[PDB]
């Protein structure tokens, strides 16, 4: 393809003829595919191979994209570099269909109706038993993270306001051995917002994070503290004064209570006894959306990767392979 060449604040945009009308919203851009006649978003990634790490983070990101092909996630449409070999290789652009505005957008000023809510969440969790699938925990799920269009179709984006607010307790405590209901943690908190109009937990550091979220779902039960290894946590946590779980039918009050049976079933305390993507799409607050013939699951991903420890210029010739070795969904 030809290239041209412009600065939009700062930043410099060097993207194929076929894409036009670039406008700021790495760094992003909304831009017309004129090949398809579809509005996209396109993301410059600042500084790819900076580092071991940048270039890590690069390959992950565009391996994650390539293999995301599911309705309600965050995919590819196009990959490209003006970069015409290998050696000369040091800007990597990614392409989607563009949405327009983010959860947070909506939510704000704005009193959603249950329904609505039944269909936003139905699709975070339908787009999560698809990453989950594969083996992936998103692990930052919040507002902004969901690209939301005009007929309130959504995507979720970036796995690899304030994060603290929809992040699992677990995280905040600092076990390093999370698995993947710390993102059904944030749909809970995601959820519980939409329903109210205010974040769940608007805590002001990881302490008082903890503090508020102890207070909904109550200090831990003997079960939960049996598997807290760490004698300063649990020092801690247990040197609080003790909290009751609290009724989930008292603080979300005028709630469908299918909704609040589902919170509850979202936010458990114990990540062992929350939920999972696949159960709460069977959860009957979705009987007007759920099919199981219709959230289908993700083909393996290959995360072997994660473990190596590789050079700039061994991440680097990877991610140019990733980049050339791209067909697009057509
Ligand atoms: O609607 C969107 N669709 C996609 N993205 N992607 C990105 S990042 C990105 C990721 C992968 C790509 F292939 C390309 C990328 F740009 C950022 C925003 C975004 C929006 C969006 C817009 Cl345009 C305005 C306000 C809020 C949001 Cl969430
Ligand atoms: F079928 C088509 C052909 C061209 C366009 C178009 C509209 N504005 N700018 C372009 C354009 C500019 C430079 N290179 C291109 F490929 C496209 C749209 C649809
Ligand atoms: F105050 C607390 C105590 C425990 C948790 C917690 C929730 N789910 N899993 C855990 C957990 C399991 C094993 N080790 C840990 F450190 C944490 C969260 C907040």
């Amino acid at each position: 393809p030809t290239f041209y060449r412009q600065e939009l604040n700062k930043t410099i945009w060097e993207v194929p003829e076929r894409y036009q009308n670039l406008s700021p919203v790495g760094s992003v851009c909304a831009a017309f595919d004129t090949k398809t006649g579809l509005r996209v978003a396109v993301k410059k990634l600042s500084r790819p191979f900076q580092s071991i790490i940048h270039a890590k983070r690069t390959y992950r990101e565009l391996r994650l994209l390539k293999h995301m092909k599911h309705e309600n996630v965050i995919g590819l449409l196009d990959v490209f570099t003006p970069a015409r070999s290998l050696e000369e290789f040091n800007d990597v652009y990614l392409v989607t269909h563009l949405m327009g505005a983010d959860l947070n957008n909506i939510v704000k000023c704005q009193k959603l109706t249950d329904d609505h809510v039944q269909f936003l969440i139905y699709q975070i969790l339908r787009g999560l038993k698809y990453i989950h699938s594969a083996d992936i925990i998103h692990r930052d799920l919040k507002p902004s993270n969901l690209a939301v269009n005009e007929d309130c179709e959504l995507k979720i984006l970036d796995f690899g306001v304030a994060t603290r607010w929809y992040r699992a307790p677990e995280i905040m405590l600092n076990w390093m051995h999370y698995n993947q209901t710390v993102d059904i943690w944030s749909v809970g908190c995601i959820m519980a917002e939409l329903l109210t109009g205010r974040t769940l937990f608007p805590g002001t550091d990881h302490i008082d994070q903890l503090k508020l979220i102890l207070r909904l779902v109550g200090t831990p039960g003997a079960e939960l503290l049996k598997k807290i290894s760490s004698e300063s946590a649990r020092n801690y946590i247990q040197s609080l004064t003790q909290m009751p779980k609290m009724n989930f039918a008292n603080v979300f009050i005028g709630a469908n209570p299918l909704a609040v049976d589902l919170l509850e079933k979202m936010l458990v305390l114990d990540s062992d006894k929350r939920i999972t993507a696949a159960q709460a799409l069977a959860h009957a607050y979705f009987a007007q959306y759920h099919d199981p013939d219709d959230e289908p699951v993700a083909d393996p991903y290959d995360q072997s990767f994660e473990s190596r420890d590789l050079l700039i210029d061994e991440w680097k010739s990877l991610t140019y392979d990733e980049v050339i070795s791209f067909v697009p969904p057509p």
